DNA sequence: CGCTAGTCGTC
DNA sequence: ACGACTAGCG
């Protein structure tokens, strides 16, 4: 996510209800549907007993649209970038001691604290996405693991034309070119649609409404890959980008101090880390599903050389890619769990 | 005062 | 891994 996006382009917001898109199709970001799911059998989750009802909290969404007359492409998130691997290790570390912590709770009495700390304490594994990519397959539903991150993917299926809107509670989309992101959707189809073209109307924005000026000032005021200058956020990150004539960016951010009039001494992995997640949102690796090709989100520019590209994604045969877009390959152990070919029976 | 970030409650 | 909200900083 990238903190306080929505509230900074308040203006480009509607509130829409999921019918608008009747005999369209929608991507979502289903890690964020599974995860709602997940806290709701979470004692359950954590402890190690049988459960499926984070299946059924999907499948209602996934009914919901289809009531609707809304074709679902369900993307999950895939391998994880090589400079997320501390941040992913960490996560689990953090859940396994949430665990630890809910079962003391209980032991002391306290079950209704005990039975929060066990919603923080659940890893959203390949094998419970697999369940609903099952579920969903036999209702008809397409269902998409990306290589990478599913926001990549996603943002993919968008720009390509595919998809005509992306359901998620992720920022991020935006950032990544998304036209249309169908953010806060509840279970009924009511929720807050955000459209690029109406970027314009955000006076807060000024002239930072462009695909590659907005990208920058969602880095530069903390980003997944990278967090901002101590001080900065939107309000001053859009303000250093509409007070800055010039087409390099890199330029713009080593005199960020003196926009600002702040005391900004830019370290040099500052620098080399915007570069990266500038490139992570432009050519982190994505699945064509129609050609079953693994490609870069954009084409490379001018500016870049592939091989210096490994932190936005290893490229892997297309064979491999594809049995994980299939949801055959886990994500976690390569191991082929099933056998699913759409050839014998998107990806048409 | 505008803004950012640390604290706290929950999904 | 969210947001609300306010203290407290520049
Ligand atoms: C660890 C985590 C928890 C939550 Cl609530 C939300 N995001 C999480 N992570 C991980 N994740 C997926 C795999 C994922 C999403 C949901 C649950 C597990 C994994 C993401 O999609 C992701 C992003 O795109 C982002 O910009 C920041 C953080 N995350
Ligand atoms: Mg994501
Ligand atoms: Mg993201
Ligand atoms: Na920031």
């Amino acid at each position: 996510g990238i903190q306080g996006l929505l509230q900074f382009i308040k203006e480009a917001s509607e509130p829409i209800h999921v019918r608008k898109y009747k005999g369209q199709v929608v991507a979502v970001d289903t890690y964020c549907w599974l995860h709602k799911g997940a806290i709701a059998c979470a004692e359950k989750l954590a402890k190690g007993e049988p459960t499926d009802r984070y299946v059924g909290f999907c499948m209602k969404f996934v009914n919901m649209l289809l009531s609707h007359g809304i074709k679902p492409i369900l993307v999950f998130d895939g391998c994880t970038l090589p400079s997320k691997k501390e941040v992913e290790r960490s996560r689990r570390e953090r859940r396994q001691a949430n665990l630890l912590k809910g079962k003391q709770l209980l032991r002391e009495g306290k079950v209704s604290e005990a039975r929060e700390c066990f919603t923080r304490s659940i890893n959203i594994t390949h094998a419970m996405a697999h369940k609903v990519i099952k579920a969903a397959r036999s209702q008809g539903v397409d269902c998409l693991v990306a290589p990478y991150e599913a926001d990549a993917q996603l943002a993919y299926l968008n720009k390509a034309g595919i998809v005509q809107a992306i359901i998620t509670e992720d920022s991020d989309l935006l950032a990544f070119g998304c036209k249309k992101v169908i953010l806060k959707m509840d279970q009924f189809g009511n929720g807050l649609e955000i459209d690029q073209a109406r970027l314009g109307m955000c006076r807060q924005l000024g002239d930072v409404f462009t695909e590659e000026k907005f990208r920058y000032m969602c880095i530069l005021s903390g980003c997944d890959y990278l967090s901002s200058l101590r001080g900065i956020g939107l309000a001053k990150a859009c303000k250093v980008l509409r007070l800055a004539n010039n087409p390099d960016i890199v330029k713009v951010i080593k005199k960020i101090g003196h926009y600002l009039k702040m005391n900004i001494t830019v370290p040099e992995d500052y620098i080399n880390g915007f570069i990266r997640a500038n490139n992570t949102f432009l050519y982190q690796l994505v699945f064509d599903p129609i050609k079953r090709k693994l490609i870069p989100l954009n084409a490379y520019e001018d500016d870049v050389d592939p091989e210096t590209l490994s932190y936005a994604g290893q490229y892997v045969d297309d064979s491999i890619a594809l049995q994980i877009a299939l949801g055959n390959k886990d994500i976690n152990t390569f191991e082929q769990i099933d056998d699913y070919n759409p050839d014998t029976a998107l990806y048409f």
